[PDB]
RNA sequence: UCCGUGAUAGUUUAAUGGUCAGAAUGGGCGCUUGUCGCGUGCCAGAUCGGGGUUCAAUUCCCCGUCGCGGAGCCA
C-alpha cells in the first residue's frame, strides 16, 4: 500500500506522487509550517506541511515522536538554501497532501536523543531495534547467512536440520533439560551443538553437511557469550584437517571480501604452543605488536626468589613483556596492572623502566635491578629488543598463570597505550591443541570434545601417553576472537572407547549416554572431520561491535534473562503436575 | 558462587546527612511560514527494597534486587 520507502527518495523522484508508510522520527511545528521527518527501514524523508492543506497541517499538529503514520504527497526538490547535505533524501522533501495516523505512541521508555541504558534497551528491545545503527547489524547478519549458504551449496554441502529435543552432546558445557509430560521422570536435552548428529549424517552417506543452527549451553555469559547462540555448523567425509581448513578459510576470506571489501589474504597457522608462548593465549590478537619473551634461563642463578623459583621450576615460567614507550607509565598505572594481573592469579608484577640504554644501569629504573645485574639486564633488553622509552613487565609463576596474567596484560596495555593496531584484520589458525587437559579432580578432560581424533596415534599409544597427546583439532581466530573451531573425528569404535576410558567414563555410562554412537561406529564409518563457526561473533567483527547482544535481535542478560518478556517465569502448578516435577523447598 | 561498577523526573544523569534535588531531552498549553538538535514563554516532572547508624538517611554501613564487565565456568 506504500509506493516507496522514505529513505530511498532522491532528486530522481521529483514529480512522483507517493504514499509513504512509517513513523515520525521528528516533529518540527513552526506554527504555520510543520516539518515531519518520516522514517522507515530505508531511512528518513522530510514531508512538508503548509497552510494550503489546512486539515493536514492541523492533524499533523497532533504528531509526536514514534507515531505510526501514513502520508501521501508529491516529491519536490528543496531550494539550494533548504538542502540538507547530511541526508540521503536531503535534496528532496515530500509536500504532504494527506496524512493518516495509524497509531499514536505513548511516551517513550527510551529517549531517542541519547545513549540509553542496556537494561532499558533490553527491556524495550523492539523500540531499540528501530534505531538504524542497530537495525543495520541485523541486515548485515542476513547478508552473511545468505553469502554463507550460497557458498556452502556451491561447494556441495547439504543443508540439513538436526533435532533440538534430543540427547546430551558433550561440548564441554552444562545441558539444558526438558521434562517429558508423556514419558514422566525423563527429560530431553537442548543441543550444545549438532556434533553427534552431523557425525551420524556422515556415517549416513550425505557427504558434506552444514547448518545454521541454534546451540544451547547452560553457562554464564560474557560480552561474547550467550547461553543460546548460532553456529555455522559444517562436517565433511573423506577430508583431512588441511582440506577442511582450506574450504573454511575460503568461506571466511569470502565473507570479508563481500562484506567489507577486504582481502584477508592467506591465514597464518600457529600451534597452540607457539601461541601460549608468544602471547599466552590460544586466541592471539595479532593486531597487537607486543608479545611475551621468555627469560627464565637468564634468571636461574639470580638470588631473587620471585624470579629464581619459577625460573628453576619445570612447571614454572618467567615472561618479559616489552611495552613500547611504557616507561611513561605512572606509579598508579603500574599499580592498576599490578592488581589486574591478580585477577588471573599472579602474585605480583615487577618492571624495568628503560630510559637511556646506552648509560647502562644508570640508564634504567627498576625496583628489582638490585637482584639482577648489568649483564642480566642487558641480555633481557637485547632479547626483548627493548629501547629507550620502553617498559618491561615480568610474570613469574606457573606456566598457566604467567600465560593468563601476562596474556591478559598484553591486551590491556595494548589498548590503553593505543599500541594495538585496530586498523587491520588478523585472521589465523591455531592448531595442535592438546587432546586433554587436567580436570583438577585427578582425571582429564577433552579439550575440544571426546570425539576428536589424535594427531597420528594408536588407541594403545593414547591410553598410555594421553596427557602428551596432540589432538587433530583446529581453531580459527580473528582479532583475538575464537570465531570457529573444529577437528577430524574418531571413526573407530576402538579409539572412541579408549577415549571415553581416559576421560573416566565407565562402560555403563558409555552405553547409557553414547551407546548409539559406539554402535554406529560398527557399520563402515568413513573418515570424517568438521568445524563450526560462531555466527554471532562473525557478525560482531563484520558489524564492528564488541558486544555479542548487539548482533542478536533478542539477546539475554548475563543472568540468562529476557527483560522485554520477563522470562524465565514461574510455572503453573498444574503444568508442573503433568510434568511430574516440583520445585525444591 | 565471587570480584569490580552503577541504581535520582518518561529518558540520560548532576548533587547532597538538615536546605532551592540541578540540567538536557522528553510531556502539557501558547506563540512561531523554511526548519532539519528549530526558536521561544508558562506549567507539571524523580531519589531501588529491608535493616542498621543517627536528633536526622536519597545521601552513611550492611544485606537483598537488577544491568554491565570480569573470575570461576565455558572454546
Ligand atoms: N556460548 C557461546 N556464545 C557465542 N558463541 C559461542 C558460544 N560457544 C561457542 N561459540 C562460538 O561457536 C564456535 C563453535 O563452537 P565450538 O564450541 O567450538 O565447537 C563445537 O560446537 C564443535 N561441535 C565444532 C566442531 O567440532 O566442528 C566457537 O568457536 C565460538 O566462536
Amino acid at each position: 500500500m506504500r509506493t516507496e520507502y522514505c529513505g530511498q527518495l532522491r532528486l530522481s523522484h521529483v514529480g512522483q506522487q507517493v504514499t509513504l508508510c512509517g513513523w515520525v522520527n521528528r516533529r518540527r511545528d513552526l506554527g504555520s509550517l510543520i516539518f515531519i521527518d518520516m522514517r522507515d527501514r530505508e531511512g528518513i524523508v522530510q514531508v512538508f506541511f503548509d497552510p494550503d492543506r489546512a486539515d493536514a497541517l492541523k492533524l499533523a499538529s497532533e504528531l509526536r515522536n514514534e507515531f505510526c503514520i501514513q502520508v501521501t504527497g508529491t516529491v519536490r526538490a528543496r531550494d539550494e538554501k533548504n538542502i540538507n547535505r547530511d541526508m540521503a533524501t536531503g535534496e528532496i522533501e515530500v509536500l504532504a497532501s494527506s496524512l493518516t495516523i495509524i497509531n499514536r505512541a505513548d511516551v517513550l521508555p527510551l529517549d531517542s536523543n541519547h545513549v540509553n541504558t542496556e537494561e532499558a534497551r533490553l527491556k524495550y528491545r523492539y523500540l531499540d531495534l528501530r534505531r538504524p545503527e542497530m537495525a543495520q547489524r541485523l541486515k548485515t547478519r542476513a547478508k552473511i547467512t545468505s553469502l554463507v549458504r550460497r557458498f556452502m551449496d556451491d561447494h556441495g554441502f547439504l543443508d540439513i536440520e538436526t533435532p533440538m529435543l534430543t540427547k546430551a552432546t558433550p561440548e564441554g558445557a552444562r545441558d539444558y533439560l526438558v521434562p517429558s509430560r508423556v514419558h514422566k521422570g525423563k527429560f530431553y536435552a537442548l543441543p550444545q551443538s549438532p556434533q553427534l548428529f552431523k557425525q551420524l549424517l556422515m556415517m549416513s552417506g550425505f557427504d558434506r553437511y552444514y547448518q545454521i543452527v541454534k546451540c544451547f549451553r547452560d553457562e554464564d555469559l560474557r560480552a561474547d557469550r550467550q547461553p543460546e547462540f548460532t553456529q555455522i555448523d559444517v562436517e565433511t567425509s573423506f577430508m583431512t584437517a588441511p582440506q577442511v581448513r582450506e574450504v573454511m578459510e575460503a568461506l571466511v576470506r569470502h565473507l570479508w571480501l563481500e562484506v567489507k571489501g577486504v582481502d584477508l589474504g592467506d591465514f597464518p597457522v600457529m600451534t597452540f604452543a607457539e601461541a601460549e608462548r608468544r602471547y599466552g593465549s590460544d586466541k592471539p590478537d595479532l593486531r597487537n605488536p607486543m608479545e611475551l619473551t621468555d627469560v627464565a634461563d637468564l634468571l636461574k642463578s639470580v638470588e631473587f626468589a620471585v624470579f629464581a623459583g619459577p625460573a628453576n621450576d619445570p612447571k614454572g615460567r618467567v615472561a618479559a613483556l616489552r611495552v613500547p614507550g611504557g616507561a611513561s607509565l605512572t606509579r598508579k598505572q603500574i599499580d592498576e596492572y599490578g592488581n589486574f594481573v591478580k585477577i588471573y592469579g599472579a602474585k605480583g608484577l615487577a618492571y624495568i623502566k628503560v630510559n637511556e640504554r646506552a648509560k647502562g644501569l644508570e640508564g634504567i629504573n627498576s625496583p628489582v635491578a638490585k637482584f639482577l645485574n648489568a649483564e642480566i639486564i642487558e641480555d633481557i633488553l637485547d632479547r626483548t629488543a627493548a629501547q629507550d622509552g620502553d617498559m618491561i613487565f615480568f610474570g613469574a609463576d606457573n606456566k598457566k598463570i604467567v600465560a593468563d596474567a601476562m596474556g591478559a596484560l598484553r591486551l590491556k596495555v595494548g589498548k590503553d597505550l593505543g599500541l594495538t593496531d585496530e586498523s587491520k584484520w588478523a585472521p589465523l589458525w591455531v592448531i595442535d591443541f592438546p587432546m586433554f587437559e587436567d580436570d583438577g579432580e585427578g582425571g582429564l578432560t577433552a579439550m575440544h570434545h571426546p570425539f576428536t581424533s589424535p594427531k597420528d596415534m594408536t588407541a594403545a599409544e593414547l591410553k598410555a601417553a594421553p596427557e602428551n597427546a596432540v589432538a587433530n583439532a583446529y581453531d580459527m581466530v580473528i582479532n583475538g576472537y575464537e570465531v570457529g573451531g573444529g577437528s577430524v573425528r574418531i571413526h573407530n569404535g576402538d579409539m572412541q572407547q579408549t577415549v571415553f576410558g581416559i576421560l573416566g567414563i565407565n562402560e555403563e555410562e558409555q552405553r547409557e549416554k553414547f551407546g548409539f554412537l559406539l554402535d554406529a561406529l560398527k557399520y563402515g564409518t568413513p573418515p570424517h572431520a568438521g568445524l563450526a563457526f560462531g555466527l554471532d561473533r562473525l557478525t560482531m567483527l563484520l558489524t564492528g561491535t564488541d558486544n555479542i547482544r548487539d548482533v542478536i535481535a533478542f539477546p539475554k542478560t548475563t543472568a540468562a534473562a529476557c527483560l522485554m518478556t520477563e522470562a524465565p517465569s514461574f510455572a503453573n502448578p498444574t503444568a508442573l503436575a503433568e510434568l511430574s516435577i516440583q520445585v525444591v523447598k
